[PDB]
């Protein structure tokens, strides 16, 4: 019993970590084989803020303008080249800790770790979403650039952010492990900001079925509702559109609590019109997008990582 | 910017996992150095949960009914003993893999990360705290038993939970890492239920001030109140006494923000009293009790760890 954010088991990641400065520029790397990947405004300084011509930028450094660090031994930088808005630098040393791992583009909706980390040392692991407008609601401070997000299958770590950059709402922008943003967000100090955003419907359905799992239905009702009603009703609260695809996707759900998702669908339709009336649902106040249908099976069943 | 429920980096727990086994009963345990400390319940079957007398159990064991397995390598038992409610398992390996440590019993109010494990493999990592009735809210399913809790400090991991039974309001009960229980809880199947709650006033506190740090002030008033004014309005919503050694240990906070501890004392009494009216603090409806003044601290000056 009982329901929490969980992370993921973050060691597999922090073997990874590194610090990287150019100058006295200094941000985080992740060292995977004899390559570090760090965010490529590494070689900006304060005044390479506002346009910063990276390819001009770049060409003007050598290989031994890098520094890497890796707990307290240096590697030696070998080669380096810029792809999208990642720099990578090839290093004399393959890391012996390499995981297996892959290199994942996420869609909006679903959820990672992060380990957010300083001077290339690690800090602390949270979950969190990718938001519908493309940011995160990450805790992050000057010096975590770098710092990656990730998900484990079995015992392979796919990587799905690297952290770029704080906008003036205090969310969170960042790339893929390949340096494209997520977002239309951009690596320069211009006037971007996060927009609009809504919450992720198929998630909080998924959280509902937790709470179920979990021996409470005070929120079930004896209604059901058609997937196009229940969309009209979403619109008007600033939910995502609950697609077909997202109905298969809690079909595992559905059928492990018996209660049809469009069934769901009515309760949530309620939840949204009357609110919660003082009563909680697995300790909150607020109906939870941050936990994906995936989430809540492997929560409740238990699932290891090797 | 932002504010996340942080566990720390799980690394170094995940490297001393391991699973033990006494004929049909399995679950987790912790190896440090050539020892392997598991819950002493091992060494009951189904039919030994009402009063089971381990003393009586434990003698008619021999070092090889117990098996112990560390990935996909077995370790031999080459002695044990019970200390309280944990057994120790002496093997023929010393763990490659052990960080520095140390063994604390926490207080209720502090705050650990969980890392839930089934089988010797670490599944998720979350923050939680010790509860005033000294239960924590965890997720922990059948096989997690053995799953440990614990904070890192510079270097070093203090182990402080054992995970051993859950409770019938879905609640977990545990030891610290000598095998005594946090509470008057026991292991055996009795009535035994988790005592009446209270909301842990130091923490909520300590959370105003993270919020003001992230630059919120909605909640703040212009009044004051004496420490004995508080605690009666405190007691009527079961809000734990605030001490003066809690207000001492809220006072780096205070002098960052520049908010007397007394009076964001009195922010808090008019929230316990009005509510939020709609609005949010930190993402929450509710006041969050889960950070202690030192989690605040850590997260909002990026401490990392070695
Ligand atoms: C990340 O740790 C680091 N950034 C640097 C850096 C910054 C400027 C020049 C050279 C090197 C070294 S470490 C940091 C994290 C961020 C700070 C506060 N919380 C965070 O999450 N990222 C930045 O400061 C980025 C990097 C960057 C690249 C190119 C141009 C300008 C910047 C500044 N920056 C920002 O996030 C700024 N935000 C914006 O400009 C935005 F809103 F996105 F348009 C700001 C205003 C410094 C937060
Ligand atoms: C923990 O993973 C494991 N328990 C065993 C076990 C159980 C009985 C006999 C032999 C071995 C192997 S792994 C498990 C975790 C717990 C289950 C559900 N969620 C959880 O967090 N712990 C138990 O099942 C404990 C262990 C125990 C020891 C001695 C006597 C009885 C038990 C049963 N037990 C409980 O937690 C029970 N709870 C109570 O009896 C209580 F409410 F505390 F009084 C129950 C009813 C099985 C959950």
């Amino acid at each position: 019993s009982g329901f929490r954010k969980m992370a993921f088991p973050s060691g597999k990641v922090e073997g990874c970590m590194v610090q990287v400065t150019c100058g006295t520029t200094t941000l985080n790397g992740l060292w995977l084989d004899d390559v570090v990947y760090c965010p490529r405004h590494v070689i900006c300084t304060s005044e390479d803020m506002l346009n910063p011509n990276y390819e001009d930028l770049l060409i003007r450094k050598s290989n031994h303008n890098f520094l890497v660090q890796a707990g307290n031994v240096q590697l030696r930088v070998i080669g380096h080249s810029m792809q999208n808005c990642v720099l990578k630098l090839k290093v004399d040393t393959a890391n012996p800790k390499t995981p297996k791992y892959k290199f994942v583009r996420i869609q909006p909706g679903q959820t990672f770790s992060v380990l957010a980390c300083y001077n290339g040392s690690p800090s602390g692991v949270y979950q969190c979403a990718m938001r519908p407008n493309f940011t995160i609601k990450g805790s992050f401070l000057n010096g975590s650039c770098g710092s990656v997000g990730f998900n484990i299958d079995y015992d392979c770590v796919s990587f799905c952010y690297m952290h770029h950059m704080e906008l003036p709402t205090g969310v969170h922008a960042g790339t893929d492990l390949e340096g494209n943003f997520y977002g239309p967000f951009v690596d320069r100090q211009t006037a971007q900001a996060a927009g609009t955003d809504t919450t992720i419907t198929v998630n909080v359905l998924a959280w509902l079925y937790a709470a179920v799992i979990n021996g409470d239905r005070w929120f079930l009702n004896r209604f059901t509702t058609t997937l196009n009603d229940f969309n009209l009703v979403a619109m008007k609260y600033n939910y995502e559109p609950l697609t077909q695809d997202h109905v298969d996707i809690l079909g595992p759900l559905s059928a492990q609590t018996g209660i049809a998702v469009l069934d769901m669908c009515a309760s949530l339709k309620e939840l949204l019109q009357n609110g919660m009336n003082g009563r909680t649902i697995l300790g909150s106040a607020l109906l939870e997008d941050e936990f994906t249908p995936f989430d809540v099976v492997r929560q409740c069943s238990g699932v290891t990582f090797q």
